[PDB]
């Protein structure tokens, strides 16, 4: 069966682990344990096709930035996550995308931009601001809440589907 190698990236605390754990294990992680680098795998049917999701949950803490090249070499598609209540995390998205593009030596890398924590009302990144950034990349923008599950499957499955247009 087809295996898809997904990598979840973004600034510390934007909800990468919570997003991944909600997809794979169907519960919300309320506590904040910073990640170094974890792996998850799951068999899912997407558009009538059985496939294996291999998901790498990466470190947002800048301390582990040296590990980025290795996983950007391996990953097939990148979920680029910021939190809609954390403008700096939105501003940090580009540093992840620029490096993925260098490492891949390509402008056409399967990616989805994700504005997470859309359940929270303290919004400082407006959806239109993120839409404009996604448009410049030529990639989808999808808002999510790892807490309520809104958009969680859509974001990951859209990323699968971008690796398939590729
Ligand atoms: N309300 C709300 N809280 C969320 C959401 N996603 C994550 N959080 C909360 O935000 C905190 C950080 O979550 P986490 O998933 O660990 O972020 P991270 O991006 O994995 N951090 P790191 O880069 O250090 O591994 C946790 O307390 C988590 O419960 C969301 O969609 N909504
Ligand atoms: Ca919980
Ligand atoms: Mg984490
Ligand atoms: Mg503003």
């Amino acid at each position: 069966m087809t295996e898809y190698k997904l990598v979840v990236v973004g600034a510390g605390g934007v909800g990468k682990s919570a997003l991944t754990i909600q997809l794979i294990q169907n519960h919300f992680v309320d506590e904040y344990d910073p990640t170094i680098e974890d792996s998850y795998r799951k068999q899912v049917v997407i558009d009538g096709e059985t496939c294996l999701l291999d998901i790498l949950d990466t470190a947002g803490q800048e301390e582990y930035s040296a590990m980025r090249d290795q996983y950007m070499r391996t990953g097939e598609g990148f979920l680029c996550v910021f939190a809609i209540n954390n403008t700096k995390s939105f501003e940090d998205i580009h540093q992840y995308v620029e490096q993925i593009k260098r490492v891949k030596d390509s402008d056409d890398v399967p990616m989805v931009l994700v504005g997470n924590k859309c359940d929270l009302a303290a919004r400082t990144v407006e959806s239109r601001q993120a839409q404009d950034l996604a448009r410049s990349y030529g990639i989808p923008y999808i808002e999510t809440s790892a807490k309520t599950r809104q958009g969680v499957e859509d974001a990951f499955y859209t990323l699968v589907r971008e690796i398939r247009q590729h």
